RNA sequence: UUUGGAGAGUUUGAUCCUGGCUCAGGACGAACGCUGGCGGCGUGCUUAACACAUGCAAGUCGAACGGAAAGGCCCUUUCGGGGG
């Protein structure tokens, strides 16, 4: 079960000595909902092989964001190219907000409630460059401690290791729910 | 130890950056065009601190005093009125 969308088709134009050629280019995002984001952006003279090529580029890369149960665990500030983004953890049911692009990939994701806003380079392309050096920028409690060397709990919070237990006590049932 | 951030369009044969302009919401001591059944609730000179007809918007005490113009009572009557 893998989930696509499609952000924007440009036009794209060549001209030579005879006159003007054509060719359809368009980026798409892939993610499995479960913690699985992919880009793919490629080129053909037609939609299809366009968007062919693209979701083929999108199943080839791959990258795993490591989020908690629903939400993000601290605020991040990524920036790439010209691109700004920021991020930010919400309260559980407060849903997903952001801009066209920030929401898409968001979803492909498969968040449920989070915090984001643009602040410049508008154009799809590099918002969602930015958004993806922003989940790079992130890392994981469990790998941030075992770098540090100390124990869990001198290094996370209680509230954040009460959500880490609830979430890991709805997988097991889910889990043992699913193989009933 | 708790509460909460959305964008879109627009310069180029096609791309990006900065940056301008417009739109999606809420509010009025409001005005205008059209239409217009009823009940309940608030509100009604933001300009000329311009000029004003008119009728009202501050009186009360005889248990303070001198007194009885108009009333009541009792003495009188010619019904003009004479005393307390
Ligand atoms: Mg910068
Ligand atoms: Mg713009
Ligand atoms: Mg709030
Ligand atoms: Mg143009
Ligand atoms: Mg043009
Ligand atoms: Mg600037
Ligand atoms: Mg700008
Ligand atoms: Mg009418
Ligand atoms: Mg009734
Ligand atoms: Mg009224
Ligand atoms: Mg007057
Ligand atoms: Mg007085």
């Amino acid at each position: 079960n893998y989930i696509e969308r499609v952000v924007s088709i440009n036009r794209v134009s060549k001209v030579v000595k005879g006159g003007r050629r054509f060719s359809f280019t368009a980026l798409v995002i892939v993610g499995d909902g479960k913690g699985m984001v992919g880009v793919g952006y490629g080129k053909a003279k037609e939609v299809p092989a366009a968007i062919a090529k693209g979701v083929e580029e999108a199943r080839k890369n791959f990258f795993r964001v490591p989020l908690i149960g629903s939400t993000i665990t601290h605020p991040v500030q990524g920036e790439a190219a010209a691109g700004v983004v920021m991020l930010r953890p919400a309260s559980p049911g407060t849903g997903v907000i952001a801009g066209g692009a920030a929401r898409a990939v968001l979803e492909c994701a498969g968040v449920h409630d989070i915090l984001a806003k643009s602040l410049g380079s508008d154009n799809a392309i590099n918002v969602v460059h930015a958004t993806v050096a922003a989940l790079k920028l992130l890392q994981r409690p469990e790998e941030v401690a075992a770098r540090r060397g100390l124990p869990i709990e001198d290094v996370a919070p209680a509230g954040m290791l009460k959500a880490r237990r609830e979430s890991e006590a709805l997988a097991a049932a889910a889990a043992r729910e699913g193989s009933a």
